[PDB]
C-alpha cells in the first residue's frame, strides 16, 4: 500500500486483496498417467493459501502429500523490511518458470516444470510432472504415507547468472509405521519476461500446511491450507 521503491510497489499492487488461483497438473509416474485440477484463493498479506485439488482421471496413483510442494510462492508473506527481496512477485504479471527434481530416498524421482503467471485476474500454475524409477512395493506406489504434512523452513538463494533463484531443501513425509520418507528437493526459478526482477539476499521461507478432506466429495481429492512466511533478515 505504501513503499518508497516503485519496483516494490508494482509487485505489491497485484497482490493486495484475495486473488483466485487455478492449478493444472499433467503427470506420468512409472507409466501411470494422471491429471489434477485445483482451485482456490491466495492472500499474500497473510501468506495464506486455500485450495482444493481433484484428480480428474480417477484415483491418484501416488499419495497426495507427495504433490504438495509441486501444486505458488508469490503468495508468501514478505515482511515490510524484506519486500525488496521478493523475487516471486517482482516477476509478475509475466511470471516465472519453476523447475524441480525431487529425489525420494531409496525410491524414484519426480521432475517437474511449471509456469506461474496471471491470465487476467487469475493466477495460474501449469505443471508437467514426470516420475521414474519408483518401486512398486515402495512407500510411494504402495501408498504408505500418512495424510499429513510437517512444517519446515526453506532457504532461498539468488542465482545472479540466470536472473533467478535457487533452492535445495528436504521434506520429511511420515510413513504409517512411524518412520520417515525423505524427499530431497532441488529447485530453480527463472523469469518469463525480460524486464528487471528483484534478486534477493539469502533468506528462508517458513511453511506450514494442513491437509483435509471435503466430506461431500466423492472424487479423489485434497483440501489444503498453507501458510508461508519469509524470514531470516533482521
Amino acid at each position: 500500500h505504501h513503499h518508497t521503491d516503485p519496483m516494490v510497489s508494482k509487485g505489491e499492487e497485484l497482490f493486495t486483496g484475495v486473488v483466485p488461483i487455478l492449478v493444472e497438473l499433467d503427470g506420468d509416474v512409472n507409466g501411470h498417467k494422471f491429471s489434477v485440477s485445483g482451485e482456490g484463493e491466495g492472500d499474500a498479506t497473510y501468506g495464506k493459501l486455500t485450495l482444493k485439488f481433484i484428480c480428474t482421471t480417477g484415483k491418484l496413483p501416488v499419495p497426495w502429500p507427495t504433490l504438495v510442494t509441486t501444486l505458488v510462492l508469490c503468495f508468501s508473506r514478505y515482511p515490510d523490511h524484506m519486500k525488496q527481496h521478493d523475487f516471486f512477485k517482482s516477476a509478475m504479471p509475466e511470471g516465472y518458470v519453476q523447475e524441480r527434481t525431487i529425489f525420494f530416498k531409496d525410491d524414484g524421482n519426480y521432475k517437474t516444470r511449471a509456469e506461474v503467471k496471471f491470465e487476467g485476474d487469475t493466477l495460474v500454475n501449469r505443471i508437467e510432472l514426470k516420475g521414474i524409477d519408483f518401486k512398486e512395493d515402495g512407500n510411494i506406489l504402495g501408498h504408505k504415507l500418512e495424510y499429513n504434512y510437517n512444517s519446515h523452513n526453506v532457504y532461498i538463494m539468488a542465482d545472479k547468472q540466470k536472473n533467478g533463484i535457487k533452492s535445495n531443501f528436504k521434506i520429511r513425509h511420515n510413513i504409517e509405521d512411524g518412520s520417515v520418507q525423505l524427499a530431497d528437493h532441488y529447485q530453480q526459478n527463472t523469469p518469463i519476461g525480460d524486464g528487471p526482477v528483484l534478486l534477493p539476499d539469502n533468506h528462508y521461507l517458513s511453511t506450514q500446511s494442513k491437509l483435509s478432506k471435503d466430506p461431500n466429495e466423492k472424487r479423489d481429492h485434497m483440501v489444503l491450507l498453507e501458510f508461508v512466511t519469509a524470514a531470516g533478515i533482521t
